[PDB]
């Protein structure tokens, strides 16, 4: 299991504009395109990102590319974020991924918002982490996948995936 196959199964895959949990337009592996609520502004989006004229649908090469640069940034954040760096230097590889997981759903400034977990998990205090990290409007909107995220910071494995 790596960072890849982790969010590929948490986002899924899908090759035509669609909406996400919170109703925003999105394409590929959890590409977010737009907060706007116009299908247009989203398209256009989307022609932006891949670089041609494409009427909302893409291929799965597209999907994968747009997927690379996600991570990529998705690291980059974090490395760049002074709140974040710290956090993820101090950790291991396995729970690194379900921190690049949090930022790449939520953005590091939500995830920057998370002061008291990132402190636990600074500290290493595992399960009290993961409670307070379940404390949150995440956890409540999509229990489930934070359930794997969380699982995966408590215990250092991929045994919620696999
Ligand atoms: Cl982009
Ligand atoms: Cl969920």
């Amino acid at each position: 299991m790596n960072i890849f196959e982790m969010l590929r199964i948490d986002e899924g895959l899908r090759l035509k504009i669609y909406k996400d949990t919170e109703g925003y337009y999105t394409i590929g592996i959890g590409h977010l395109l737009t907060k706007s609520p116009s299908l247009n502004a989203a398209k256009s989006e989307l022609d932006k990102a891949i670089g041609r004229n494409t009427n909302g649908v893409i291929t799965k090469d597209e999907a994968e590319k747009l997927f690379n640069q996600d991570v990529d940034a998705a690291v980059r954040g974090i490395l760049r974020n002074a709140k974040l760096k710290p956090v993820y230097d101090s950790l291991d590889a396995v729970r690194r991924a379900a921190a690049i997981n949090m930022v790449f759903q939520m953005g590091e400034t939500g995830v920057a918002g998370f002061t008291n977990s990132l402190r636990m998990l600074q500290q290493k205090r595992w399960d009290e982490a993961a409670v307070n990290l379940a404390k949150s409007r995440w956890y409540n909107q999509t229990p489930n996948r934070a359930k794997r995220v969380i699982t995966t910071f408590r215990t250092g494995t991929w045994d919620a995936y696999k």
